[PDB]
């Protein structure tokens, strides 16, 4: 496979600007969602989610398609509770028909983060729907249950080396993992709708202790009522990766610089940009704007 970026026929940055002006003022208004967390962290898990199904080997999955939208990809066990973020972009997909599905599932999450106080994230419009056999099969997402060396086989697939998985990882101090979705349970630190670089801090601080959830699965608990999966445990435990969390735990505009660049390449990998293709762009948020 070849994918190449095509622009929506006839817009411009002043078009997509106004889809993410519209994201942001949801996010803003339907903000006690999950116990007052608000949407933006199920938005920057769906964005992941879409683009992490990628094979490098064959070209296979990532951002392009929009293929969540089909059945196959959408009930992947792994995909439960992304259905919120799906409900969340519904209305404004209908406010705005001419956006495809990959370029709005994915800008969705660089709104998020933007709006939760992030750093800017560069994005490039371009993805085309591709039809209901090129969803890729299930079993592509990652595995909780396990340990640094899984972690990096796995993030080979999507070539990321390991700068770039410690800073895509700090984005789990956003949100919570939940029972019913995925048999854990927990938040993972206090500010978790506001993106810092807590995730690294609790993980050098906090005394956590091993211990089975009711879903008959382990996480690290700590003392203050936060949780850690087993694989975001393995960054302590592996030293080329804690030498990372380190960094960041110390510098959190090293890591606000190092998430924005990883971040894009996970959204953009599978696809080819023409260079006739307009330069990636820069939203500014609603208050930059007054609005
Ligand atoms: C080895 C890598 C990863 C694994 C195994 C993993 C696993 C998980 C699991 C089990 C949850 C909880 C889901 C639930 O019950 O609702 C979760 C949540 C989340 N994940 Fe990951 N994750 C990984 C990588 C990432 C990356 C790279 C990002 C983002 C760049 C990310 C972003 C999120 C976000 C934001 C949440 C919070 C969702 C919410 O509050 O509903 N994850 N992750």
């Amino acid at each position: 496979l070849v994918h190449v970026a095509s622009v929506e026929k006839g817009r411009s940055y002043e078009d997509f600007q106004k889809v993410y002006n519209a994201i942001a003022l949801k996010l803003r208004e339907d903000d006690e969602y999950d116990n007052y967390i608000g949407y933006g962290p199920v938005l920057v898990r769906l964005a992941w989610h879409i683009s992490g199904t990628w094979d490098k080997h064959d070209n296979t999955g990532g951002s392009y398609g929009g293929t969540y939208r089909f059945k196959k990809e959408f009930n992947d066990p792994s995909n439960a509770g992304l259905q919120n973020g799906f409900k969340f972009l519904e209305p404004i997909h209908k406010e705005f028909p001419w956006i495809s599905s990959g370029d709005l599932f994915s800008l969705g999450g660089v709104t998020a983060v933007q709006e939760m106080q992030g750093p800017k994230i560069p994005w490039r419009c371009g993805r085309v729907d591709t039809p209901e056999d090129t969803t890729p099969d299930n079993g592509r997402l990652p595995d909780a249950d396990k340990d640094a060396g899984y972690v990096r086989t796995f993030f080979q697939r999507l070539n990321m080396n390991d700068r770039e998985v410690v800073a895509l990882m700090g984005a789990h101090a956003l949100g919570k993992t939940h029972l019913k979705n995925s048999g854990y349970e927990g938040p993972g630190g206090a500010a978790n709708n506001v993106f810092t670089n807590e995730f690294y801090l609790n993980l050098l601080n906090e005394d956590w202790k091993l211990e089975k959830n009711d879903a008959n699965n382990e996480q690290w608990d700590s003392k203050s009522g936060y949780m850690m999966l087993p694989t975001d445990y393995s960054l302590i435990q592996d030293p080329k990766y804690l030498s990372i969390v380190k960094e960041y735990a110390n510098d959190q505009d090293k890591f606000f610089k190092d998430f924005s660049k990883a971040f894009e390449k996970l959204l953009e990998d599978g696809i080819t940009f023409p260079k006739d293709a307009p330069s990636p762009f820069i939203f500014k948020t609603l208050e930059e704007q007054g609005l």
